């Protein structure tokens, strides 16, 4: 209640299925603002929202990229993450993954779903585990460049991890800028690419159509996407307690079943 409520308050995101998505373009109509898009981060959006009493516009990122530190991004950081360290966005609503670099630049709620870095293949491919990876010489493998997942090898302590980094970094051509790009790259490659993928996306490509996917091997860690905000925001503890109250009324649930269970094809 001591907070501007007229202000129609900007909320960064990112086109990424089942994430966030364009609703599907029909014949002679034209969808503007909020309503050209829908998925999870969209149904979050509009609940944060209403427990806010606030009007919010969605805003695409305007490098499509989710946050990594560049030596040539004004304040350091190119993505969402730039965009709220420069104050473009008030908030962030997207399959951001809090990350302890990210922390230390911009603030994030408790996390409204868990996950982890996970292998994506095509399936026949003679994968089951990363260290199966790395004692082969067939099947290629990488990630989305800079992001959470490129980090998390680059800066691990695990030795395994550290060698996975090693060959992908010297390898970044089969690495990937989008991470539909990725799985295209794992369903055109005939069995000899495999993507290092979190897990909500995996599962949800895995359950639908071609079926030509599957994930292996255990979950390689365990974090969370987090609602982010400028430091200083006025509404961060706000959006903070609406997560929670989300979290606790089942709400979140309802949301992931919708978008993860309530659509598997295979
Ligand atoms: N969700 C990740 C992007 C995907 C990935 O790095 O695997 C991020 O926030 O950086």
């Amino acid at each position: 209640g001591s907070y501007d409520r007229n202000h129609t308050y900007i909320v960064s995101s990112l086109l990424e299925e089942p994430y966030l998505s364009l609703k599907q373009y029909t014949y002679g109509e034209s969808l503007v603002g909020n309503d050209r898009f829908e998925g999870y981060c969209k149904d979050l959006a509009d609940m944060l929202a209403a427990q806010l009493g606030i009007k919010y516009e969605i805003r695409l990122v305007q490098d499509g990229n989710y946050g990594a530190e560049n030596q040539y991004a004004p304040g350091g950081w190119d993505g969402m993450v730039g965009e709220l360290i420069r104050k473009e966005a008030d908030i962030a609503i997207s399959a951001m993954t809090i990350t302890a670099e990210r922390e230390r630049v911009i603030d994030f709620s408790k996390p409204f779903m868990t996950l982890g870095i996970s292998i994506m293949i095509k399936k026949g491919t003679p994968i089951k585990t990363p260290e199966d990876l790395t004692m082969q010489t067939d099947v290629n493998y990488g990630t989305l460049l800079y992001g959470s997942t490129w980090e998390f090898f680059r800066r691990s302590q695990i030795g395994l991890h550290n060698k996975m980094w090693e060959y992908m970094n010297a390898n970044q051509h089969h690495s990937v800028h989008t991470t539909d790009e990725g799985i295209r790259r794992v369903r055109q490659s005939k069995g000899k690419y495999a993507l290092l993928v979190e897990s909500p996306k995996n599962e949800y490509v895995n359950a639908r159509p071609p079926c030509d996917t599957m994930k292996v091997g255990r979950n390689i860690d365990t974090k969370g996407f987090g609602v982010a905000t400028p430091i200083g925001s006025p509404l961060r503890k706000r959006l903070n307690e609406a997560v929670l109250t989300l979290k606790e009324n089942g709400e979140l649930l309802r949301i992931r079943n919708k978008w993860w269970f309530d659509k598997t094809e295979c």
